[PDB]
């Protein structure tokens, strides 16, 4: 079995493995890497997403997020109050102020103690889940509004035809902006473009252990955990790297940098945080291997996970039975 202790893999590929998408994962986790449930790419040096970022300031981000937390240091939540539309290049000059800005430091390290010490009493501002890419249309690989749609994949593996639509989003970050525990939606895979700015540090349990993350997740909120049966699926909830190693929780973490992307693979929980100003695009996407763990999904039915019109067809085909009851979530 290839990467039993399910560590990140980080890979570099060639000019030419990078051609075919497809190829590349399965190739991937022909060596395993699927296991850790987040893997590193490093794209070859001729690769570029796009020839500037010296234009992107115009871009509008109409409903910042201000994400307020509650708890303790390692435990906590977040809700996220909404504020008024911002350009990028307001953004920017928020994030880079002194009220919000990245503390001196020494190190990832040094930062990353930091975040986990003080996160709770500071409030940042997160330009999350806009859509938009920003590849240029001439990129022809590992350009991420040019992959093959879930739609489509669904269709060849298993004959059915549905509605439903597949495109990227925008994340603009700054210092302490926070991604909380989660799956993707039908526990689809994600990937993850760092465009530009400071890194994103990332947090990952093993798709073979994401239930012992589960079961500690409902004796730390247990409030949470008796409103909705996948109350993680509201993607709210923290947790810190010493919690988890003192409740034996199995994890990994890597910092991700611009220019690198980042895969999470099917029912891999993630979480992570953002240094300072930055800019990542991501989107989901399917492979044969990820029918499985569609077809087994928790869902959210309690109202509060609301989702996009595409994940409708996701349920009904392959979850039929728990139809009705999500989508009375929905509605
Ligand atoms: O970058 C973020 O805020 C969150 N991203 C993801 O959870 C992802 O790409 O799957
Ligand atoms: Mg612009
Ligand atoms: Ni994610
Ligand atoms: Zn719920």
């Amino acid at each position: 079995a290839q990467n039993p202790n399910c560590n990140i893999m980080i890979f570099h590929p060639t000019k030419e493995e990078f051609n075919d998408f497809d190829k590349y994962i399965a190739y991937m986790e022909s060596q395993g890497a699927h296991r850790a449930g987040l893997a590193k790419i490093i794209p070859p040096k001729e690769w570029k997403a796009r020839e500037t970022y010296d234009n992107i300031s115009e871009i509008l981000i109409a409903t910042p997020l201000q994400q307020v937390a509650s708890g303790r240091a390692g435990v906590f939540t977040q809700y996220h109050k909404k504020k008024k539309a911002m350009t990028v290049g307001e953004y920017r000059h928020l994030a880079n102020s002194k009220k919000y800005q990245t503390p001196p430091h020494q190190n990832f390290e040094d930062l990353e103690r930091k975040y986990w010490k003080n996160r709770i009493y500071n409030s940042p501002i997160y330009g999350a889940d806009i859509s938009g890419s920003l590849f240029d249309e001439n990129t022809k690989q590992w350009n991420l509004g040019h992959l093959g749609t879930i739609q489509d994949l669904l269709e060849k593996e298993c004959g059915v035809v549905i509605e439903g639509v597949n495109t990227p989003y925008l994340y603009f970050g700054m210092w302490k902006t926070t991604f909380a525990w989660h799956t993707e939606d039908m526990d689809l895979y994600s990937i993850n473009y760092l465009h530009l700015g400071e890194p994103k540090t990332w947090y990952v349990v093993p798709p073979e252990h994401g239930q012992r993350l589960e079961r500690l997740a409902r004796e730390l909120f247990p409030g949470s955990s008796r409103g909705c049966g996948a109350f993680l699926r509201h993607k709210v909830a923290l947790i810190s790297p010493t919690v988890l190693k003192e409740n034996g929780i199995p994890f990994n973490r890597i910092t991700q940098e611009a220019g690198e992307f980042m895969v999470t693979f099917p029912y891999g929980y993630h979480a992570g945080f953002n240094h300072g100003f930055n800019c990542a695009e991501a989107i989901n996407f399917a492979t044969p291997r990820w029918i499985d763990y569609g077809k087994m999904a928790s869902q959210c039915s309690c109202g509060e996970a609301r989702v996009t019109f595409s994940m409708d067809a996701f349920v009904r085909i392959l979850q039929p039975e728990r139809y009705d009851l999500w989508k009375r979530g929905q509605d």
